[PDB]
């Protein structure tokens, strides 16, 4: 599909990341308001690295599913050397790129983006799910495997039930939830992405999670096509 054209990637020193962020973080909006079934498709995105040659690659896949029956309708992915951190701190700037490029091969639409990463939840609210929202125009949802900590601000646990979850206030500002999604099993940390308030973000996690994985069904399957993608290419070298 057609994505906006936001802003380029030729930053060097991390004062020009930080512009870029405080930039588009003025623009965030998390008042639309999303319903599950108001939807036809949702889409998951992940990413996987592996070295190659002394040079780091990365694989980026895209999953579209139908948002009622939740079966598989779009696979694109994209692929290319990733470029060399000369700062620290700005992941989503080295992956949007390869994002971007396998968004651009999509034949669908998809109404929504799950990724593999934190949105909202993040030291200056743009993570990845947050800063590619405004390249698709599209709302996005952030799925973090891990607890970003922020201003020394620690999480509270989530009770041991399915769709149980705390809310991760920093500053008296809720940043994101702590959500288990498998009961029992490690939580995962969900943020809104741009595009879309908490409790959609919620909802539509939540409607998209089995008792197989703690990922949302997108998610999960991204995921599981980002590695076996990598290792083809690795095996494949």
């Amino acid at each position: 599909m057609k994505v906006f054209d936001v802003h380029k990637f030729d930053m060097k020193k991390e004062q020009d990341f930080l512009q870029v962020q405080f930039n588009l973080k003025n623009r965030i909006n998390l008042s639309p308001t999303i319903h599950p079934d108001s939807i036809n498709t949702t889409a998951g995105v992940d990413l996987a690295y592996w070295e190659q040659d002394g040079e780091p690659y990365g694989v980026c896949c895209i999953i579209v599913i139908d948002a009622d029956t939740k079966e598989v309708i779009e696979k694109v992915h994209s692929m290319g050397r990733i470029s060399v951190p000369y700062v620290s701190g700005f992941l989503a700037f080295r992956e949007l790129p390869l994002i971007i490029e396998a968004a651009k091969k999509l034949e669908t639409e998809p109404d929504v983006f799950l990724f593999d990463g934190n949105g909202y939840l993040h030291y200056n609210h743009m993570g990845v799910a947050t800063h590619a929202a405004f390249f698709l125009g599209k709302p996005t949802i952030g799925i973090a495997k891990t607890y970003l900590k922020i201003k020394g601000c620690d999480f509270v646990t989530p009770e041991i039930e399915v769709g149980a979850y705390t809310d991760i206030i920093i500053d008296g500002e809720v940043y994101g939830r702590a959500l288990r999604t498998r009961r029992d099993v490690k939580p995962i940390f969900l943020s809104c992405g741009n595009y879309i308030d908490l409790d959609s973000s919620y909802q539509i996690t939540m409607s998209l999670i089995n008792q197989e994985s703690r990922l949302p069904i997108p998610v999960r399957l991204a995921d599981l096509e980002t590695h076996v993608l990598r290792t083809f290419y690795q095996k494949n070298h």
